[PDB]
């Protein structure tokens, strides 16, 4: 620290890392980039891959939302107990990323025509995470092992936004459903999720969810 | 170990982890899945996310190409010298993955109509990695720090397939151009890249490159 998040005024790809920081009792600054500022081009030209989020951790500048999550995971001890658990954490996170990419593609490029197909496909996309829970202490703790990892925050966000996209998509998955409630009830995360800094942001940039 | 790679008969998303293993003096088994076996459904239904590669490391079963890379990076010590370098390695790898996804989309969904636009955009997509090299010991070592990392193998693969797609795309990037020659000349990697194991597989599954 100090931590600074540089992003558009949306939840988007910063939603998980923010929940992680909040739940872990961390402070951070939000630096907001508007569409009009971004379009000027100067900040963009300055970004490693021409994209946001950009994250500052003291004198470390990072790009890439999953790099930020892994960095915070490593430095705050949210990466499993073992090298083997570490591997499982990554496997979960990469799964979350794949589905997030499909979600973003729908939202940004094909919402109206694509939604029906996406929703029909959704149970089979959610099922792997229910299966992972079923294989770890009866679904009663976390996605990997017996402590929270960065993948938990990422998966929680993915599940939250899919309940907005498709209300009741978790009803067929008792472990995922209970998991969402149990993690959302963690006191620091509960407060953050109720706070204007979360509540008063849209999920995406184009008005769709 | 022992290591097993379960994949289609292509370089694809196993190309980097295979270079990594060969370069590190590791042996592994290739278990080949044909289009016909895959279409039968049994193996696919058994895969965590319904996809390949699948990787065995002794009694550990992994899915997700970047999970496998990070696992090998972690267990073989190809993950930077400290936590800050680990973050930089992830940042590189996540950048490589974004471009790989764009490349795969071109190849699979839009080769004929998309190639011109893709190739025009290519220098802007390659420049960040030239910049990273320029910022690390004048480009003379590795993408991050002074030791090879899993992201080096993934980046080298990305550069190799783009030279096939767009011959001469690296001519404007002297550090990237030299980096490709230098890593490819590493003795164990050199031998692997010249071997039937590599040479006799197509890059992708649809006859395009
Ligand atoms: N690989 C992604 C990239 C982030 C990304 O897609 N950024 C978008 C908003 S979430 C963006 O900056 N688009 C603006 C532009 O490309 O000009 C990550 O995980 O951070
Ligand atoms: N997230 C990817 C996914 C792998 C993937 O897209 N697999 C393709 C071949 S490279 C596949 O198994 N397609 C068959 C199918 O979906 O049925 C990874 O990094 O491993
Ligand atoms: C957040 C996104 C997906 C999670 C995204 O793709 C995105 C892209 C461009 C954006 O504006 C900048 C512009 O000039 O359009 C905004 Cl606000 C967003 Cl949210
Ligand atoms: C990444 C890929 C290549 C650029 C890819 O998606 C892919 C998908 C299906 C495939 O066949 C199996 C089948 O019958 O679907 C194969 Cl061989 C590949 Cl390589
Ligand atoms: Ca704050
Ligand atoms: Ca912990
Ligand atoms: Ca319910
Ligand atoms: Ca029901
Ligand atoms: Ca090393
Ligand atoms: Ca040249």
């Amino acid at each position: 620290p100090p931590y600074t998040v540089v992003y558009f005024p949306v939840r988007g790809r910063c939603a998980a890392l923010r929940m992680l920081l909040a739940d872990q009792g961390q402070s951070w600054k939000e630096e907001v980039v508007t569409v009009e500022t971004w379009q000027e081009g100067s900040l963009k030209a300055s970004c490693l891959y021409g994209q946001l989020p950009k994250f500052q951790d003291g004198d470390l500048t990072l790009y890439q939302s999953n790099t930020i999550l892994r960095h915070l995971g490593r430095t705050l001890g949210l990466y499993g107990k073992d090298q083997q658990e570490a591997a499982l954490v990554d496997m979960v996170n990469d799964g979350v990323e794949d589905l997030r990419c499909k979600y973003i593609s729908l939202i940004v490029t094909n919402y109206e025509a694509g939604k029906d197909d996406y929703v029909k496909a959704l149970p089979g996309q959610l099922k792997p995470f229910e299966t992972l829970l079923s294989q770890n202490q009866g679904g009663k703790t976390f996605i990997v092992g017996d402590q929270i990892s960065f993948a938990d925050y990422n998966l929680l966000d993915l599940l939250l936004i899919h309940e907005v996209l498709a209300p009741g998509c978790l009803d067929a998955f008792p472990l995922l459903s209970a998991y969402v409630g149990r993690l959302s009830a963690r006191p620091k995360l509960k407060a953050f999720l109720a706070s204007p800094e979360y509540v008063n942001l849209p999920i995406n940039g184009n008005g769709k969810q």
